[PDB]
């Protein structure tokens, strides 16, 4: 199941999230990708940020010399991390991209973040407090190379990620734009449920992409311990034992069910293959329903590190 995008391509409605924290060995990345594969997915979602592109290429690249999927069958997202967003960094960042994978072409590229840094080695850089060096840039800049990148053929479609209303609401009032962003790749959940985001992206034609669909990895670097663990909510639980199901498989086909395109990270061999299942059921209007009550403004991704950057989408 696929939804077309605005530029005529098309994208499956389940991926695959990749990263894992730097403490997972680099090669774990290889194994489950193909394990994900093998259970069925097709979209694939990584990121220069990640430190994993050689792996899940290689994995991709495995499963198609095995015979079991075609390069046209996946459909595989990178990102341009915001120490190159400067125009001039930006196809050289792709490429680099796409040497790491072995890949001709992404089917999905876009601006990670539009909280700008520093470019140079780091992929952090840092000040003495903590915060992340900001840089100043203007995104309409980094989107003209972005379309540029996909009038080259590097990338099919072109998109952006953590961007609010007002951010996207820049890129596509650029005078002379070329490619509306294909989607916007954002924290989606029933606690960030984003319905006025999601209204203004579907208003657009741009598809919201959901990460952290599942809670998060609730890495200590980024997220508070205290916040409430999604996957232990009380409704979510319990539409899980009403439909026997899982409090996760229940968070992603809400997801489905708005519209939305929902990533779902897994390392677990297990846990990957029950993914696939949310295909196999519904979920009711009144289920819908006690699922838009859980909404309560949490986004697990909450640290000073870019709470004060200056293009920090969240208010
Ligand atoms: N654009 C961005 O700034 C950005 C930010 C964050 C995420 N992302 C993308 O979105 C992907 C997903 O988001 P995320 O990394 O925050 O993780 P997530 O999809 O919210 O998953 C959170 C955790 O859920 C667990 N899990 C998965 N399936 C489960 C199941 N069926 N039952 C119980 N637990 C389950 C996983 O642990 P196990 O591995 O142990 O199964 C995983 O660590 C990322 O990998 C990345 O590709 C992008």
């Amino acid at each position: 199941q696929c939804v077309k995008l605005n530029d005529g391509h098309f994208m499956p409605v389940l991926g695959f999230g990749t990263y894992a924290p730097p403490e997972v060995p680099r090669s774990k990345a290889l194994e489950v990708t193909k394990l994900a594969i093998e259970a069925g997915f097709r979209h694939i979602d990584s990121a220069h940020l990640y430190n994993n592109e050689e792996q899940v290429g290689l994995a991709i690249r495995s499963k198609i010399a095995d015979g079991s999927v075609k390069r046209e069958d996946i459909f595989y997202t990178s990102k341009l991390w915001s120490t190159f967003h400067r125009p001039e960094l930006v196809r050289p960042a792709l490429e680099n991209s796409l040497k790491k994978a072995q890949l001709d072409y992404v089917d999905l590229y876009l601006i990670h973040s539009p909280m700008s840094l520093k470019p140079g080695e780091e992929l952090s850089p840092t000040d003495e407090n903590g915060k992340v060096i900001f840089d100043i840039v203007d995104l309409c800049t980094t989107w003209e190379a972005m379309e540029k990148c996909k009038d080259a053929g590097l990338a099919k479609s072109i998109g952006v990620s953590n961007f609010n209303r007002r951010q996207l609401e820049m890129i596509l009032n650029k005078p002379g734009l070329k490619y509306k962003p294909v989607c916007n790749q954002v924290e989606c959940h029933p606690y960030f449920n984003r319905s006025k985001l999601l209204d203004f992206c579907k208003s657009k034609d741009i598809v919201l992409v959901a990460y952290s669909a599942l809670g998060s990895q609730r890495d200590k670097r980024w997220v508070d311990p205290n916040s409430p663990v999604l996957l232990e909510d009380p409704v979510l639980c319990a539409l899980a034992k009403k439909h026997k199901r899982t409090p996760a498989l229940i968070a992603l086909r809400y997801q489905l069910q708005r519209g939305v395109v929902v990533l779902a990270k897994s390392y677990n061999e297990q846990r990957i293959r029950q993914n696939v299942q949310v295909f196999e059921f519904q979920l009711t209007a009144e289920d819908m329903k006690a699922i838009d009550g859980l909404d309560r403004n949490l986004h697990y991704f909450n640290s000073d590190s870019f709470a004060s950057h200056p293009n920090y989408p969240y208010s």
